[PDB]
This record gives structure tokens, C-alpha cells and sequence, in this order.
């Protein structure tokens, strides 16, 4: 019908934006990363989201990235472009620009920082949803944006034809479960810590940060859960848990770029105010990656 | 030690029925305990928070425990709530429960006074040391104002009597790892997270909504454990309105009002807990009809 | 007609309950401490509050301590008895028993742990207020009790003739300022960190933990503020800040008992689940005490 | 460096007026700036959060700054908001503000992206290095999702250009000590805490309700400064309803609706911010009457 799993994917990486030594956009590496992540078992990628350092890249860079990633993997994976900011006008421009590039879908985070009221969020999300014909995910992350999309807002927004699901970092699994049951909105785990809980509650899949490093295992986790092998699912979730722990220490940006580098896929360093892992951080990260069998 | 056999898989955090005058009603407690077991609970927690442990005396708790043991103790596991924010008292209580023949203990993190982790460890250890009963830690920082930090849980794990955790902290990721590392059994201590906890390998539920929907929770546990997650998810959705009602009322007000709606009068809460208002009963009745446990 | 400052005091210690070596109630030491604290500048004391280890003492012990304290200082200081638990009927017995002993007022904390609704709190505080003729203070401390006394509940309760004030640890200075203006409820700073901001907002004084160690400076701080010398008040508040920092590390019970010992006033150790300071914690506290000029 | 003289004692976190079509309205900005200075503000912050920094372009912010400098720069201190969650952008914006002749910078903690403390420090250092302007840190974790931790503020205090903090974090105890240790100036960034901040030695207010009640906030600062705390307390009570309306509406909706109610139309917010509904206007009007800033 709208087949969210087919149209958006089941395992997506909230993909980093590789930068060169010169700190500029590195689209060739983005292509290589995108290919690698899909080969490792991702069937979708979110480009220019939070972990893609959307705050510090320009509109132009976001479009160049999306173009490169679509060229690299667009015929065999779903490419979802991060398109929202705390500026409704800007989000609509970016959304239209992403659609014009051929993005397969949009991920639109709750306007952050400015704490609009729920009716402002709701007018914001529908305006963005009205801007293109692309399927759109809400990204509910009050821990970064400083306001939740309240359940009544999510429910009101669900009736928008273009708004098809929720990337959740709010962790209200009880509320999201009901929302799903009532509205048919698809949910993606937006927090690797809750990947397995979310699947139990009927999430469609993951939009994952630790997928940068452990996509193969996450794919296996999805396959095991999917075939009702919960014991295995649980065991894989435990196996990757050190990466999620490392993520708590470093955040996704620092972790993803340092961890990829450790795996021999240099994707450069974060842009200020984000920072590259320190020596000791790289150390501790390497031990977790070893523990999760994603580094020798 | 078989946690599922010894403690159960579906337990109600059972109310303590009071008479019209406010006094302990053990006859109704027996009748309730029988009902809850017949509906599908294989264990009960008596004199926990939902059992209004704050407002009942030691004597009342013991009276109730004996009544419930006598009623269902041959056919279900009866775990007694035994800790407060007072180690000496908790010890006394745990001992009094063991002397009555309680099958296990549920020991909440000391509330209010916010001891440091080493105080918590010394406290749980002292309680664990006081009887030979299996003991669950009850981690509910939202009530107690301090968590049992994962290191503290792990240190406690190696106490022979400390066999698991009733979790209301919702740190599913951390609980999962603790389980994997220590073999501590986890019980969902918050109905909202029943299904997520099962996914993470919880042993079962120590439930409030079980007062009203034990049969469905049992079906949820069986569907889940048989490998039928889609049916488990459906059942979870079916009972959600009860968890919603619980967010509005709290477990004590909900459980007493809902049982009354079901025709099992268990009296009213003791101050500072309060009986549902007429409006609340009506809204509660709507959720209960929605959950197919009334009318 | 009720003069809160005269009836309840301006500088109170949330006084520890001294225990002997065997853990038993030490009333002779309580009497010595009560005298010391009054001599140092407190004009009132709260007995059997949280810092007095109300969770771990019996009713009998509370009554015995109250008597010892009234006897020691009740002729020249106000003696306020902690009477609230999460059990209304118990709080009533306690309140009555304290009234019968001659307590000058009651401090009644929000029922903890069980999270009654606001109407439950209202019925609870009312029932306790109805139990005796004593003036009564609400102790709003959601950080321990797990529920606030909401402003509407406080306002409702202000309408009781026996409820005369609030010991605040909620830090809603804006709300408390308005409550005071609207209701004439007196406020006492219940968290030493906010003593000075609370005075700015019209608090009557402090019900203090660090007063165990620094009553004289707190007295000076009240006097400086009262005479409008805010610069001096701010200076003193800075001088005693290390004690407030130590309190963050140790909690009040541990800090008060270890600190008094350091000062040559041994008041024994806390009862489990509270714990005595470790030698390291004692060293760190001594450094803070010296900085605050309340230890050689 | 005289912070009071160089940055002011009473500043409004000023709205950015938009025309009917949503476009920047610099004439009304100039109008508004003159009005606020005349009412008692001795500085203004332009293109802060209340100034809708999220929804205005760089060009608009510069145009507005230029107009506000022309309007009141000779008689008031005009502080330009210059921080975002992008360090290179913040640097551009700071430079651009300095080139316009801004008297100082207000730089908010990078929001949303939750950089670590060392990222914050490198960020605020890079922005502080970018111009010769005095700079205020704006610590508001309730919006930015990370605090500037005390150690970070203390490390930053040593930067010659970093001269103070606009606080919305409400850690009065910590700011008090930071002030004592570093000489950093503090401004109350949350009207609720204006009076408590003065007690702790804040230099003044960077205020939202100053849009409506600058004159009373001025009377407050003066009463406090001369040692008449009783009067300061009374004034703070008198304007409290404005702070309460702010809790209902947020500063942007409140400021633009309230100014309109006063007869200074500054248009409507840009999405995702929203204009007050009719009921909200009524309820706001009632508070403004209570605060004697509306007939
Ligand atoms: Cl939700
Ligand atoms: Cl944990
Ligand atoms: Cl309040
Ligand atoms: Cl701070
Ligand atoms: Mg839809
Ligand atoms: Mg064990
Ligand atoms: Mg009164
Ligand atoms: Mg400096």
C-alpha cells in the first residue's frame, strides 16, 4: 500500500557526513561508506541527519551528499534525506531540494532550541509534509530538541498522507505502541539502546548510529527477531551493547567517525562544536568494538 | 534455583483490601488472592506499594500474608513486600515474613532518605542476610528518589539470596546486560514495559493491571514465550487503556476502583491515598470496557 | 496575629539525632548539641526531621528526643517537631504526640514514595493540621518525596488556620514568592544552597543543615540581609559555600554527623541505610570546613 | 572593563518585528528599540532567541542590528546574538556583527547536537577569538540540551573577551561561586529569577518581560541597588503575571502579542513559532492589566 519497510527500509544508518583532511565535504568517501553500509546489510541510509552533522553542513553540502549517496546506492537502498531544522521556511526549501535530487523520503526532526508550542510543531510538520510528495518520518527526540512531539500531535499528524512514521528517540514505548496500533504510523528505533524493545512493540526497524560499525549484526538481529528467534536477537543485542555503551561516552558523531577510522574507513573528523575522539577515547572505543567483534 | 517456579511468571502487586471502616479485610484478601490466581497469576506480591505498605502496620502485613498463604499458597507463590527506608525495620519485617512462610521477598530501594550506593548495598545485604528466602530488589527511583545503580545491582547479584530485580527504572539496555552477566531474573515492575521487558529476557511481570486483566497478561506471557510476538503485541495493545488509566490514577486508586467496578469490592485506599472520584470511575470504566475487562 | 519569626524562629537547624556507639538514642548528647546550636545563633531547631534520621528512629525515640530537646533549650529557642510520614494516620499520632510533649510547631513533609495525588496530599496535610492546635509547616521536597506540593495545593492549604508556612526545597522561587504575596504563608529556605535567594524573595529564614557547623555565620548572613547589607550577606554565603558543596557529596546526615565530630562534638554515626563518612570523606570535609572557617 | 557600562543593566531580549508578509520590519525594530530604551533599558539584545534567531537569515540579522544601532546605539548598548550550533557559522556571524558596530555578543550554548564540554569550550573560544567584542555566554540547557558546566565556564572566564554569563540554568549557588572566583558578570536570563539573581550579585537582566514592563524592571534594579529589597520584592511581585503569561505562551508569542496589546504592533512570529490565539490574548491582557502595563 504504502509499504514502509520497502519504501524506507528496515535497517538504516544515520550516516556520518565524511569530511576531507581539509574538512571539506568528501563525497567520494560518502559513496564508499554508503556502499559499505548497504553491503553490510543496511537497506536504507539517512543522510544529513544529526549524526550526518546537519548542524554544521551547508544546504549545498547536504545536496551534494545526497546526490553522491543516491548515485552510489540509490538503486539498491532507500536514501532518506534529513530535511528539518528549527526554521519552517528553511525546512520546506531543504525538503523541496531533497525531493528535486531524488531522495526517497525525508526525516524531519522536531524543531529544536526554540520550543515552539505543539500547535507550532504541528503547523511546522504539515507545512514540510505539504512541500513535497515524499514519504516523511517525524523524528521525536525531546532529549535534543527540548520539546517532545506530544502523542496528540503525533496522532493529528498521522492523518497527513505524507507523514508515514516516526523515528523515535523519546523511548515512550507504551505510547508509541498505541500510536502505531491506532494510526498505522511506522516506528523506527532511533536509539540503539532500544532497538530490541522497539521491535517487540512492532517497530519496522532501526535508524541506527551503531550500524556504522555493526550493521551485519543489526541485520542479523532483525532477521532473528523477524523469524521469532528472540533468544538469538537478544544475544546479538547483548553482543553489540558495548557499542551503545561507547555511544553514551562519545555521542554518535564522535563515535561513528572514530569507529569507522578504527575499522580502516577514514571518514575524517567532526566539525566544531563536535570534536574527534581523543587518544584515550579511541582506546576505550577500540576495546568496546573488540568486545562487539567489530574490530580485531 | 528456578526463579519462574519459585517466584512465578505472572504476579499481581496485590492491593490490601480494607473494610468500610478502613480496617484490614483478610476475608476479601483471601477471596481476591483466589480470584487473581484463578485468573492466571502464579504468584502474588503482598504488602508492596500497591498493597499500601506505607499505611498498614507490621501486624496487618503479617495478618494479610497469612490469609493469602492460607488461600493460595499451595497453588501460587506468595512473595512478601519487606523493605522500607529503615534497615532494622526491613530486617524485622523480612524475618516476620519468613516466619509466616512467605515464599520470597520483594525489597524496595530505601526511599526518601537517599542513602548512597554503599548504604543501599549494606541495606540490601543485611536484609538478604536476615532470612533464607529468595529476594527480589525493587528498583524504582521514580518513587524512591535513588536508583540501584548497575554496579550496586551487580555487586548484590552474588548474594545467594538475591535472585532478581523487579524493575521500574526502565533501563532496558542496562537490565539486559545485568541479566546476561549475572543471571539475575528480571520482572517487569511497570505494566507499560511488560512487553519490552519480555523481549529483553524478563522472567515475567509483577503487575498492577493484573488486578483487572490477569487472564490477558497470562495470554500475553504465553503468546510471547510460545514465540508468537504478534499476538503478544496485540494483547499488550488490548490492555493498554488500563495502563493509561493507571497513569491518571496511580495503581492503588486504580486497582481498588477497578476491582469494585468488576464486582470485587476491596474498599478504599488509606490516606494519603484516595478513592477514585465519580468522574475517575467513569473514565476508568471506559478503559476497562476498552480492555474487555468490564460489562 | 501569628508572628512566624517569633513563634518558629529565623535560624533553625534541621538537627541530627545523636546515637550512642551501640546505635541507641543519645539524649544527653542531643541536649548538648541543642544547647550548642542555640548558643551559636539558632533561635529554633527542627527535631526528628530528615536530617534527624526520622526514617530510622522509632516514635518512642522521637518523643524522647523531643523532650530532651525542649528541656534543654525550649525556654529560649523554638522546638519544631518533624511529624510527617507517608502514612496519614501515623502522621496524626505523631503530630498529637509531639503536641502533647510541648513541641512549639510541626514540620510535615510531603508523603514520600507512594506518590499520592494532589487531592491526597491536601486531605493528608489537612488531617494533620486538624489533629492539634500547633502551627504547622509544609515541607515541599519533591527531590526526596517524588511528588511536589503543587502551588494550587499549597494555596488551598494556606487556607487552614494552623498551616503557617513552607519549608522549601523545591526551589521554585518565583512560585513561592507569589504564594507568599498572595497567602501570607511564611517560607523557610530548606536547602542551604538557596538560603540567600530565598531571603531575597521574602523567606523568613532558614531551616538549615549546614547550621550544624556554621550557625554563627548563617546568623550573621540573616542579620546582614535584614539590615540590607546584601554585599555582606553574599560574602558570608560565599564563605559557607564549601559546606554546601560537602553536603552535595555526602548528604546532610553523613555531613552533619562527621562535621560535628570534626568540631569536637561527637554525635555518633548514622543508622543504616545511612552511613558514616569514610576516612577519605572525612578528610575532604575537613578541607571544606577549614575553607568555611568552621574548623581549625 | 565595566560590564554594567559596556553591556548594560537592563536589556530586553528584543523581538524582531516582521511585516504582514513575514518580511523583516526594520522601521518598527527601530521604533521598538527607541521605545524600550525610553522605558528604561540601557541595552538591548538583538537577534537572540526572543529575536527569532532561528528563523531569520544572516542578512536579516545584520540589517536589524544596523537599524537598531542607528536607532539607539548612541544611547544604549546593542548586543548582537551570534551563536548557533555551528561554530564556523557563529564565527561568521560574530565577525559580521562586530563589523556592523555591535557593542557586544551574546553566544548561546550550541543547541540540539549536544557537543561534549570540550567541544563547547573550543566553540566559545573560537567565537571569542573571532572579534574584539565583549562576549556573554548564554547558559540555557533547557533549550540547548546541554549546560555549560561550571568547569567549562571557569576555563572560559580566562578568555579576555568572555566577560559574563546570561544565565537561564538557575544554578544560583554555582553562579555565585563562579562570580566570586572569576569576576564574570551574570545577567538574569530568566525573568522568574531576576530578583534571586540580583541577590547573588547579578549585574542586571537580559529580559523578555522588559518588552512590556521595562520601566518596572528598571525601578526594580534601582530599588535593589539602593538597598530597598522590600520595594524590589514588591515590584517583582507586581510583574509576576507577565512571567506567568510567559510560561503559558513562551517569550516570542508573549512579546509580540503583548506589544500589540500595548499599541506597538511588531507583527507575528515566524513558523514554527505562532501568534497568540484570541483566548491567549485575553488571558495575556488580564496579566498585563494585573501588572499595570495595560489599561
Ligand atoms: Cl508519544
Ligand atoms: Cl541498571
Ligand atoms: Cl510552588
Ligand atoms: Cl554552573
Ligand atoms: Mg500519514
Ligand atoms: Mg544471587
Ligand atoms: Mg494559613
Ligand atoms: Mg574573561
Amino acid at each position: 500500500g504504502f509499504d514502509v519497510a520497502a519504501r524506507l527500509g528496515t535497517l538504516l544508518t544515520a550516516m556520518v557526513t565524511p569530511f576531507s583532511g581539509d574538512g571539506s565535504l568528501d563525497t567520494a568517501t560518502a559513496a564508499r561508506l554508503a556502499n559499505h553500509l548497504v553491503d553490510q546489510g543496511c537497506d536504507g541510509l539517512v543522510v544529513s541527519g544529526t549524526t550526518g552533522e546537519s548542524p554544521t553542513t551547508t544546504d549545498g553540502e547536504k545536496i551534494e551528499l545526497l546526490r553522491a549517496v543516491l548515485e552510489a546506492v540509490g538503486d539498491r537502498a532507500r536514501v532518506i534525506a534529513g530535511a528539518g531544522t528549527y526554521d519552517t521556511a528553511h525546512s520546506i526549501r531543504l525538503a523541496k531540494a531533497c525531493a528535486a535530487e531524488g531522495a526517497h523520503g525525508l526525516l524531519v526532526v522536531t524543531p529544536y532550541y526554540s520550543k515552539p508550542p505543539q500547535r507550532g510543531l504541528q503547523a511546522h510538520f504539515t507545512a514540510v509534509a505539504d512541500a513535497t510528495e515524499l514519504p516523511m518520518l517525524l523524528y521525536d527526540i525531546p532529549g535534543r530538541s527540548a520539546v517532545p512531539i506530544e502523542p496528540d500531535t503525533i496522532r493529528a499528524l498521522a492523518s497527513h498522507p505524507n507523514i508515514v512514521g516516526v523515528k523515535d528517540a523519546k523511548a515512550d514505548l507504551h505510547s508509541g505502541a498505541q500510536i502505531m496500533a491506532d494510526t498505522g504510523l511506522a516506528y523506527y528505533s532511533g536509539d540503539d539502546a532500544l532497538n530490541l524493545p522497539w521491535l517487540a512493540m512492532g517497530a519496522t526497524g532501526f535508524i541506527s548510529v551503531i550500524a556504522h560499525l555493526a550493521a551485519g549484526q543489526l541485520r542479523e538481529l532483525l532477521s532473528a527477531f523477524g523469524s521469532g528467534d528472540i533468544a538469538t536477537a537478544r544475544k546479538i543485542n547483548i553482543a553489540v551493547a558495548p557499542l551503545c555503551n561507547a555511544m553514551s561516552r562519545l555521542g554518535g558523531v564522535t563515535l561513528s567517525k572514530a569507529g569507522l577510522r578504527l575499522q580502516g574507513i577514514d571518514v575524517g573528523d567532526p566539525r566544531l562544536p563536535q570534536v574527534a575522539a581523543t587518544p584515550e577515547q579511541i582506546d576505550a572505543l577500540a576495546a568496546d568494538m573488540r568486545a562487539a567483534s567489530v574490530l580485531r
